[PDB]
């Protein structure tokens, strides 16, 4: 490959990058998105250093410190990229061209160049520039000289001399991995179409292939389609995004070219694009359990990195086979339709247009969020759906972190693996609408909590700490799943809790068992924290309502629900105050994030929670949750035994679901649960249906060679479907015997016959 190939290949990342191919005429949202351009290109000249021997490119942007080194540079890429843009404004302008390159030419000589030491965050200078200065180099191929091409690569490939690798040479250099390897491969290519170097562009190809290879440990992608990055942390939201993204644009930058990504495995992260990002999608948000850090962000949410993968899998979608292409945009279509809180063209790029245009003229149409379970124990995430409503819990264990807080980003995330039970409704903007600048962190949906405050950063940063617990894990059989946390609290409080969730295709029952701490102070599990934006949502319940005044907590009376206006149903399973407090709370971004708007927010929340008291003594809860139930329904949750506690100790927690003809079953120690045995730690479901027994198990440990169930529902003699021994214990009662040699949390599905 030579000149006219190099040429062709520039070519393209700029029409990918600015869309000028593929402009409307006339179309609104294109005039939209130009004049979005337009509005961040005028705002950065406003703020160009003028000055003689000016020691900065923009007057509110130093050189010295490495984010804003970076912004200089995403500045010039975004002026370089509108000066590119046929009817941006800055379309072609000569004095607009001269100031981005001595903007170029002086952040070079000031301070990114090939004699600089790096100082600060490894990934300003190894990603934020390079992807940046190369973008900029391409975009002004026509105009830039070959000295200042000589330049401006020698500094990119003096900071990343191999992309397979990170870190300034002081640190050691790690082999680089996941989104980051992208990323750093991403630099590396586009530099080497601007500099003509096929030796580092092949290197930097071939770095892509690790990102896509199953893993069992450390980051990547795991073959139950969890996403890790950082070790210890859930990422599919936000580093597995970035991953996305940057595949997405060279894939396409490269297909039909000398250079096309040619490896037979990348199937691997075709298929993750269901197995893998899709369940994690909720009507375009990518769910906040499985982006870490980024909740803390208030221009980088969920909607903005589920708008990402949108854009990302729109453009993939164009080389595959005809049928995948058709259900990728099948789904994206629906996390379109369904979105109208976050609409995806506002504020939407030339290139995101133009894919979300082109989606529209296939006129393939909107496919709905399956119902049912979707089970992701290699990170502790679980996701469950019913017709309105997505629950995600956000568990941790010895395998995964609290949280991940860095960067003076969600340092006061400590609760949020404390067992959240996030329910995703048609009140699209719950988690958005400035949930994380004004939630009480001590009180987040679903955990149960020592009320010990914790300082920021407790536990430490990047997730380096996490619980030991015994065990977190799920399994699943149809309609019903059986999820388990043994919550180990963060500070060394002593906290220690056993939190399950059996979730049917309707209702989420909430048991938990063995509650105690050292600490000496209460401690709570919360029902919901809920965010009513402005609202004044009614609490109702058998009495009345509950709760009409903000900032006075009251307890329920004797009916055991409250139904909440514009959600739905909440009842208690045991005999346990239920205390309701409606409350408004304030607070910035910069409260969260380091950098975080000073504006304050004020929002109205409804609050209900169980005290367990001080010193308590194996306590417990039991409760249920019916997101988009209306209060009648809510008044009838209870009545019927429709949702019939088994157990709930230290020992198992299960219920039966009578109208699905279910019971769901965690197990702690071994002992039994009804007429259900397991010899160890377990997750069952089971079901019969006749003279056949239907059952769904994992051993949540990850670390048991085997586990026995003593079975339920009389004997049994043959098995119909799976695997396993069936037996009979001194009792004459039958058993299963599984071996779980190695199934990292995995469900084995069984059908035995009477
Ligand atoms: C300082 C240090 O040594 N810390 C490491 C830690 O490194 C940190 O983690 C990541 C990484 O990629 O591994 C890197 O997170 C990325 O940070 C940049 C800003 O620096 C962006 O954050 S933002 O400014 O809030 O935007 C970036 O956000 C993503 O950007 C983009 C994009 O630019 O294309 C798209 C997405 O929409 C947006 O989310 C952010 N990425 C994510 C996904 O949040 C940190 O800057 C770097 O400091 C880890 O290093 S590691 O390489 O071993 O993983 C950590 C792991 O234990 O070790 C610490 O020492
Ligand atoms: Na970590």
């Amino acid at each position: 490959p030579g000149a006219a190939e190099f040429a062709a290949l520039r070519n393209r990342w700029v029409d990918q990058i600015t869309g000028r191919n593929v402009i409307q005429a006339g179309d609104p949202d294109f005039a939209k998105a130009i004049t979005a351009l337009n509005n961040k290109a005028a705002d950065s000249l406003a703020k160009l250093d003028a000055a003689a021997g000016r020691t900065s490119v923009f007057t509110d942007l130093s050189l010295a410190k490495d984010a804003e080194m970076v912004t200089t540079y995403t500045r010039l890429s975004q002026l370089a990229t509108a000066w590119a843009t046929p009817t941006a404004a800055v379309f072609g302008d000569a004095a607009v061209l001269a100031a981005i390159k001595a903007g170029l030419a002086d952040a070079n000589t000031l301070c990114y160049n090939d004699r600089k030491e790096e100082v600060g965050n490894w990934w300003s200078w190894e990603i934020g520039v390079p992807r940046a200065l190369a973008d900029a180099m391409v975009l002004l191929h026509a105009e830039l000289s070959a000295a200042e091409r000589t330049a401006y690569c020698a500094a990119i490939d003096h900071f990343v001399p191999d992309p397979w690798l990170q870190f300034p040479p002081k640190r050691g250099k790690i082999t680089s991995v996941g989104a980051n390897r992208v990323d750093l491969c991403q630099g590396i290519i586009i530099r080497s179409l601007a500099g003509e170097d096929p030796t580092k562009l092949n290197h930097a190809v071939a770095g892509l292939s690790q990102v896509w290879q199953y893993v069992t440990s450390g980051d990547g992608i795991f073959r139950d389609g969890s996403f890790i990055q950082h070790s210890t942390t859930p990422y599919t939201g936000s580093y597995g995004v970035v991953l996305l993204t940057g595949l997405s644009k060279l894939f396409s930058l490269l297909g039909g070219t000398a250079f096309e990504v040619s490896d037979p495995t990348r199937s691997i992260f075709f298929d993750a694009v269901e197995g893998s990002f899709a369940p994690v999608m909720i009507n375009g948000a990518m769910a906040d359990a499985v982006r870490g850090r980024s909740i803390s962000r208030e221009a980088n949410t969920g909607y903005d990195l589920g708008a990402s993968a949108i854009e990302a899998i729109l453009l993939l979608a164009r080389a595959m086979d005809p049928a995948t292409a058709a259900r990728w945009r099948g789904l994206c279509a629906g996390w379109i339709a369904r979105d109208t809180y976050r609409p995806i063209l506002n504020s939407a790029s030339v290139p995101r247009t133009a894919l979300v245009k082109q989606l529209e003229a296939t006129g393939v149409a909107p496919v709905a969020e399956a119902t049912g379970h979707k089970l992701f124990p290699a990170m502790d995430r679980t996701m469950h759906r019913g017709p309105g409503w997505a629950l995600s819990l956000a568990l941790s264990s010895n395998r995964i972190a609290w949280y991940e807080c860095g960067n003076g980003e969600n340092n006061r995330g400590y609760h949020t693996g404390s067992g959240m039970t996030y329910f995703y409704t048609s009140d699209l903007g719950q988690y958005d609408d400035a949930f994380w600048a004004t939630a009480n962190y001590n009180r987040l949906p679903g955990i149960t909590v020592d009320t010990t405050p914790l300082p920021d950063k407790v536990e430490g940063q990047w997730g380096a700490a996490v619980p030991a617990d015994e065990w977190s894990g799920a399994t699943a059989l149809g309609e019903v799943a059986a999820v388990g946390q043994h919550l180990v609290g963060p500070g060394r409080t002593g906290l220690t809790a056993r939190k399950s969730w059996f979730v049917s295709g309707d209702v989420t029952v909430c048991l938990g068992a063995d509650i105690s701490t050292a600490s000496g102070a209460k401690v709570e599990t919360i029902v919901d924290h809920r965010n009513l934006h402005q609202g004044s949502n009614t609490l109702t319940t058998a009495a009345g309502t509950i709760a009409g005044t903000a900032g006075t907590v009251e307890v329920l009376g004797d009916g055991r629900w409250v139904h909440l206006e514009g959600f739905g149903g909440y009842a208690m399973l045991d005999d346990s105050p239920l205390h309701v407090l409606r409350e408004t709370r304030s607070g910035s971004w910069s409260g969260v994030n380091i950098n975080g708007s000073a504006t304050v927010q004020q929002r109205n929340f409804a609050t209900l929670y169980v005290n367990h008291g001080v010193g308590p003594v194996a306590g417990s809860y039991a409760y249920m949750v019916a997101p988009g139930a209306s209060v009648d329904l809510t008044r009838k949750l209870l009545e019927g035994n429709k949702y019939s506690v088994i157990r709930n100790d230290a020992t198992a927690q299960s219920v039966e679901f009578k109208t699905a003809k279910t019971t769901a079953a965690t197990f702690w120690k071994p002992g039994m649960a009804g007429d259900l045995g397991a010899s160890g730690p377990a997750c069952v479901v089971f079901s019969r249906h006749g003279n056949e027994l239907s059952l769904a198990v994992s051993e949540p440990t990850q670390k048991a060679a085997g586990l026995t169930l003593t079975l339920p529902e009389g004997t049994w003699s043959s098995v119909l479907e799976g695997a396993g021994t069936l037996g009979t214990d001194a009792d004459g009662r039958s058993t299963l015997t599984l071996d779980t040699t190695g199934l990292s949390g995995k469900t084995k599905l069984i059908k035995l016959k009477r």
